[PDB]
């Protein structure tokens, strides 16, 4: 295996590095305004080197943006997949390129056979060509890099079944920035090729001016350079015709034929385009082959891309005629003057990769290797787009939740064979085509029209509800004495039930278990772990009354904690945010422990007074001017006090103390140890009164945020012995801190309220000597060394957070884990700063045409883990990346892989079990089975089950850690006849493993397996 820590690759162009030398001056270059006047040698090209000039025809297609999926489909879309059909079939020298799969089988399943076999031929015979292969073209900033494996196979297994084609070219135009995460898939799904466009323009004039736009892209750990996969960056402003004919726009739109008129568009550079005629196709062949020339000057072969496309194009026949038909005129011109020394032709995206990869093999360039990722993009002057990396952020929470739900109903699911009826492919396979959807570039992130953000939320709240059903139809399975079990496949065994989403104060979701004795005595409760180890953590329930124990299914007592059930009130009235506690609800707390990829049954039993194992929590509520707080049966009274610091410690974990304000201000790691300064902060930031406005893309704060005034705020301790807490609602949030024994856990039910043009940020001040640099995560899969530039504005020194950042000096490092993701930096040394939610009035000019007004609650989750780092077998100065501890990294588990819940729904659950997966491997904590999902429905005779693992790299501090055993997926269930490693899609067998057995993966890599039963 690669060491990932301690080797720094030697790369031709490393992003940080690049950052710190670029000046990033905004000067007018000329036609090419964020370049230079090109300049070319016309002797370069001659007959015997001649320019290759590929044409590549494209629509970019939104799967929902200013309209839903399914009005843009029957408004646009599915009449561009008809004319294409009808134009490539007539018209055999004409080639498009195709991206978006969910798009592309909504149309073929609606086509008559006659037009399905046109259309397979056209594909087979090379003509309409797709490329990436995806369910959509993702956002690359706030994914996670599960959910961008899903897309691709939800793509690609469709594409592969019906069309028999498997991309190996992917185009990425429109996502605003990108990630170095794309390649390590791409790479490890078969792929060769891959091409991005939103790169910020210093960026793309820096690379042009070395002809760097082109290189051999590697993860930032990758010594040896197997990761790296050949990336073309377009150099100019735009992917539409102005912007990919050449430097000059106001040339290259008159190559756009779609602008002269009848069809409602014009070239804003005030000279149209014009049709081509045998008394004009000299004079503009010279004016398009000289725009050509100049944009090869950029690169290093003698083989030219030119996109030919926009936004929805070729949508209507008379649309494909007037470009086709003028290009066509211009080609046989072209290519039939020698003095041009050219060869113009349409094609697609995998003839220009090949022609590139033949004139390299024949010697003619080689190409510099690149680490690095491409955030945060700037498209002009100051306008960087880190807006969209907050943008929305209930959705944002919803798709963690969601991509936690569908690998737990995969993973339930997969265990057994089901029988049709059971509809259980049918209800995963519209969950992760929901969830696959809203990867989309204006999905995730945020940038879409209100109504569409609600059919986005609509879509994945049914998906929600279809892992639910498979879920709890396979525990119930699993855990029945199979000659009892009985199932009616739409009844509902067990409810799931869930903490934090969509999370107390945000709705009233979640059932209370109802016991009594003239009702009811007792009830069963499961938990899933889908994490490939043994698991304990802490889960909780309402409960109808407060006196209730726990056991075991073997009967032995769980010690538990009970506390009132809290609600915020924002008191219209008083004018003040308090809690209420309810008279009739309870929350029973106890710690679960559960098999890998494993189930664990417990009993809740109600009893008349307390039960000996379960205790109490003590709740004081600070505040001038308070009022009584019964809580029914409750066994503690409230105690109240006026605001003062306050201190806690649950366990042996850290003790952590507050505020008068109900804010963390230090933690003090063990009994000797110091009290280190860490104080949570709440600030605004604004909206520019003159100069551009931030929107829903774009932020551009007025200035460094203010400090939000806080007043006397109320502030409620509640102190047990398994979980304490302190939460106090301050203006828009109810900020709270949970103990249980480790990291706390930082909760925020955010509520901008009508506070028009704000932003609210949640800031960590610390004195560790950080000075310039911060690690933030990529996609969930790798923490990349960020540096703050004072050189570049305050929202350029944003990057994305989509599970965590850290600061760190010699000896101290804080780490904020996300179960959402989030924009965020560190403006300070010794600072993190994460943004909530933001509220904004104007539209920021990127074609949404509205602000941000759509805010609701939205429960924020994080873990906050300080740590001494000093003993750390850390990367040198040099390297470009960061590695999580062990704690952090399970912390991180712990948000976005929490245990399940359920709550059987009848009386009595005849034939229950106590456990399963007891039998299942332990495996090494930094290594996890990210999916498991059974390939095959019940009728194959031969059944498989595909697996994707992967190891994460922890940072060596010194603790033993040991004991783990060897997880082969393979023999997880049985009879075994075959194991293969497969491509990440599982689409592709690339090794006959031995003995049936599946290694496991090397720290930093992801492999997939796929076992066969007989
Ligand atoms: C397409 O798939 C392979 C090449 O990928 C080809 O040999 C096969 O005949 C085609 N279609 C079928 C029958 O799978
Ligand atoms: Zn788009």
């Amino acid at each position: 295996c690669q060491d990932v820590v301690q080797d720094v690759p030697n790369v031709d162009v490393q992003m940080l590095e690049l950052y710190d030398r670029m000046s990033f001056k905004d000067i007018d270059g000329g036609v090419w305004k964020q370049g230079w006047n090109i300049k070319y040698d016309p002797l370069k090209y001659n007959a015997h080197h001649k320019l290759k000039v590929f044409v590549v025809p494209h629509s970019h297609n939104d799967p929902g943006w200013i309209q839903t999926f399914e009005e843009y489909y029957q408004h646009d879309t599915k009449h561009i997949l008809s004319n294409a059909l009808r134009h490539l079939h007539d018209n055999p020298e004409m080639k498009f390129i195709w991206a978006e799969i969910s798009y592309f089988a909504r149309f073929y399943h609606d086509l008559g056979e006659n037009k399905k076999l046109q259309m397979k031929s056209i594909v087979k015979n090379g003509q309409l060509e797709f490329v990436t292969g995806g369910w959509v073209m993702p956002d690359e900033a706030n994914s996670h890099w599960r959910n961008v494996l899903l897309q691709l196979t939800e793509g690609q297994t469709w594409l592969k079944q019906f069309m028999n084609v498997t991309p190996t070219a992917s185009w990425a135009i429109d996502p605003f920035g990108h990630s170095p995460t794309m390649p390590y898939i791409l790479q490890k799904s078969g792929f060769k090729n891959m091409l991005i466009q939103r790169t910020h323009y210093s960026v793309k004039k820096e690379l042009a001016q070395q002809r760097q736009l082109e290189f051999l892209w590697r993860q930032i750990w990758d010594n040896k350079g197997d990761t790296a996969l050949f990336t073309h960056m377009m150099p100019f402003y735009s992917y539409d015709i102005p912007h990919t004919c050449g430097p000059d726009p106001k040339v290259c739109c008159q190559f756009d034929f779609k602008r002269m008129g009848s069809f409602g568009l014009s070239c804003p550079w005030k000279v149209p385009p014009r049709t081509i005629s045998d008394q004009n196709v000299a004079a503009r062949s010279d004016l398009l082959v000289d725009q050509w020339k100049k944009k090869a000057e950029l690169y290093r072969t003698n083989v030219l891309l030119i996109p030919l496309g926009d936004n929805f194009r070729f949508k209507q026949n008379t649309e494909w005629d007037v470009q086709r038909v003028n290009y066509e005129r211009l080609f046989e011109h072209i290519n039939s003057q020698a003095h041009f020394n050219v060869q113009a032709q349409f094609g697609t995206l995998q003839e220009y990769f090949d022609a590139v990869h033949q004139a390299e093999r024949a010697g003619q360039a080689e190409f510099p290797t690149l680490s690095g990722d491409f955030f945060t993009y700037a498209d002009r002057s100051d306008n960087y787009w880190s807006g969209y990396y907050t943008s929305r952020p209930y959705h944002k929470r919803m798709d963690r939740v969601l991509m936690h739900y569908v690998r737990a109903a995969e993973m339930l699911s997969a265990w057994h064979s089901w029988d049709g009826m059971a509809r259980i492919e049918e209800r995963l396979e519209q969950a992760r085509r929901e969830l696959s959807l809203f990867q989309h570039h204006d999905g995730i992130t945020g940038t879409a029209k209100t109504h569409v953000v609600v059919d986005y939320e609509q879509r994945m709240q049914e998906a929600l509800k279809a892992c639910q059903m498979v879920m709890q139809q396979s525990v119930y399975r699993l855990l029945t004495k199979p000659s009892i079990y009985s199932p009616d496949f739409s009844f509902s065994y067990f409810t799931l039930d869930d903490s934090r989403w969509p999370g107390s104060g945000v709705e009233d979701s979640r059932t209370t278990i109802i016991l009594g004795e003239d009702i009811l005595p007792s009830k069963h409760v499961v938990m899933h772990n889908t994490l490939p180890h043994w698991r304990e953590q802490l889960v909780d329930f309402y409960v109808s009354s407060p006196f209730v124990s726990v056991t075991d299914l073997a009967n032995n007592p769980v010690e538990a904690q009970v506390s009132p059930v809290w609600s915020w009130h924002h008191d219209t009235l008083t004018k003040t945010i308090h809690p209420q506690g309810s008279t009739t609800k309870y929350r029973i707390i106890f710690k679960a422990r559960v098999p890998p990829m494993g189930l664990a049954t417990y009993v809740l039993t109600i009893s008349d007074s307390k039960p000996e194992h379960t205790s109490y929590a003590s709740n004081l509520l600070l505040r001038k001017n308070p009022t009584s707080l019964p809580l029914g049966q409750y066994p503690e009274d409230v105690k109240f006090g006026d605001p003062r610091e306050i201190s806690l410690r649950v366990g042996n974990g850290p003790t952590l103390a507050f505020s008068e304000q109900g804010l963390l201000k230090s933690i003090q790691l063990t009994q000797d140890s110091p009290h280190v300064p860490v104080h949570f902060k709440f600030l605004k930031y604004g909206v520019r009164s003159h100069g551009d406005r931030s929107g829903a893309y774009l932020f551009l704060p007025n200035g460094p945020a203010s400090p939000v005034e806080l007043g006397q705020p109320v502030v409620l301790v509640t102190k047990g012995k398994l979980e304490s807490s302190v939460s106090v609602g301050l203006p828009s949030v109810v900020h709270q801190t949970i103990m249980r024994g480790g990291a706390p856990e930082i909760r925020n039910l955010v509520d901008i309220g009508s506070l028009d043009n704000t932003e609210i940020v949640m800031r960590l001040e610390t004195h560790i000597d950080s000075g310039d640099i911060f690690y933030t995560d990529l996609n969930g899969l790798q923490f990349i060394k960020r540096r703050r530039l004072d050189k570049l504005p305050l929202q350029a020194n944003y990057y994305p957070i989509p599970s965590g950042m850290f600061i760190e000096d010699a000896n101290t490092r804080l780490t904020l884990l996300t179960g959402q993701p989030l924009g965020g930096s560190s403006l300070a040394s010794g600072e993190l700063e994460i943004m909530q939610d933001r509220r904004l009035a104007s539209d920021d000019e990127r074609g949404l045409g509205q602000g941000v007004l759509d805010n609701k609650p939205v429960l924020h989750i994080y873990r906050l883990v300080l740590e001494k780092v000093n003993n750390c077998v850390r990367p040198s100065k040099l390297h470009p990346a960061g590695y999580l501890t062990s704690a952090a990294h399970k912390a991180s588990q712990s948000l976005l892989d929490p245990l399940d819940k359920f709550i059987f729904a009848e009386n009595e659950w005849i034939g229950a079990q106590g456990q399963f997966g007891g039998d299942h491997p332990s495996a090494r904590e930094d290594l996890d089975v990210s999916v498991m999902r059974r390939l095959t429905k019940s009728s194959a005779k031969t059944q498989r089950v595909g697996y994707v693992l992967h190891r994460t790299n922890l940072m060596q501090c010194g603790t033993p850690e040991e004991h783990t055993q060897k997880l082969d997926v393979c023999h997880l269930l049985p009879n075994v006849a075959r194991c293969e490693r497969t491509t990440l899609t599982f689409l592709q067998n690339l090794e006959h493993l031995d003995g049936m057995v599946a290694p496991e993966v090397c720290p930093m890599e992801t492999a997939a397996y796929v076992s066969s039963h007989s």
